[PDB]
């Protein structure tokens, strides 16, 4: 399988662009940056609000848990390559504790609002607007030959006050090379595309569009998460109970994948469930025919059939947002 767009980005660019293993990190001064308070944490890092002692400006400090040097070089190089793109978090500095040699990445400060309280208050238009802004970031990174691979609400920072959005945590992102086989143990469970759940390793930028779709479905249906699987196998079953088993089997035979017997049995047979059946009194104000049409072009088994981020931004569902932007 190859990507339908931006397939040759890394083929055209110099090896220095994408050979992250050969990067040479110019370490800054650890003292320039002081931690003020913890604002987050995950499996690979702790995140703090900090201060730049010289300009006394706020910043974000991400202290990395121990991992192989390669993964560290990957995140940095990707951040450096994307620096300046729309709605991509900006890496400001890189520093290491002399003794421990524990790295910290320093980023511009963003005043994020917790999605668990933000989302149920967004109005129809707000959704349109933030999903458009997230699309700009995704089209930009794909255009630069990179896949994010962990798109989820937690990785989308929003400052509802200022209307500002940033795509963060590029720790799982990789460079796309035509025909390369990637690890399928990426993304977070609820946002994993079928390709990952069926061991299709030669995936591409379209993976991020599946994840974006899941996010979107979650916001317009107020059903977070939308596909609530317990383990990887159950995740596939949860998708199949909605999209239906016929499309899955068409997909598997097209890419010549055999599902493992246990899994096959878990999946079973299921008819497709119309998106309208998830409509209810709490979400109704969010669910236009254009919302459903867009969602439908995102959540497809076949990664090759999904809308690309560029196409997505021109869908009529966004036209007011576009108009607003054109001043």
């Amino acid at each position: 399988s190859k990507a339908r767009v931006y397939a040759d980005v890394n083929v055209l660019r110099p090896k220095e662009y994408w050979d992250y293993e050969a990067l040479t990190v110019q370490w800054g001064e650890q003292d320039d940056y002081e931690v003020v308070r913890k604002v987050g944490r995950g499996k690979y890092s702790e995140v703090f609000e900090g201060i730049n002692v010289n300009n006394n400006e706020k910043c974000i400090i991400k202290i990395l848990k121990p991992v192989k040097k390669k993964k560290i070089k990957r995140e940095i190089k990707i951040l450096q390559n994307l620096c300046g793109g729309p709605n991509i978090v900006k890496l400001l500095d890189i520093v290491r504790d002399q003794h421990s040699k524990t790295p910290s990445l320093i980023f511009e400060y963003v005043n994020n609002t917790d999605f668990k309280v933000l989302y149920p208050t967004l109005t129809d238009y707000d959704i349109r607007y933030y999903i458009y802004e997230l699309l700009k970031a995704l089209d930009y990174c794909h255009s630069q030959g990179i896949m994010h691979r962990d798109v989820k609400p937690h990785n989308v920072m929003i400052d509802h006050e200022l209307r500002k959005l940033r795509l963060i945590d590029w720790g799982l992102a990789e460079f796309y090379h035509p025909g390369k086989e990637y690890n399928v143990r990426v993304a977070s469970r609820y946002f994993k595309g079928p390709e990952l759940l069926v061991d299709l390793q030669d995936y591409d930028y379209s993976l991020d569009m599946w994840s974006l779709g899941c996010m979107f479905a979650g916001m317009i249906f107020r059903k977070e998460p939308f596909f609530y699987g317990h383990d990887n196998h159950d995740q596939l079953v949860k998708i199949a109970k909605v999209l239906g088993t016929d499309g899955l089997n068409v997909y598997l035979n097209k890419y010549r994948i055999e599902l493992d017997p246990q899994l096959e049995a878990l999946v079973g047979r299921h008819s497709r469930k119309p998106w309208l059946k998830f409509m209810n009194a709490d979400n109704q104000h969010l669910v236009s025919p254009e919302a459903i049409d867009f969602l439908d072009k995102l959540l497809r088994y076949d990664h090759q059939e999904r809308l690309t981020a560029l196409e997505a931004m021109t869908h009529p569902y966004f036209q007011q947002v576009r108009a607003a932007e054109n001043s």
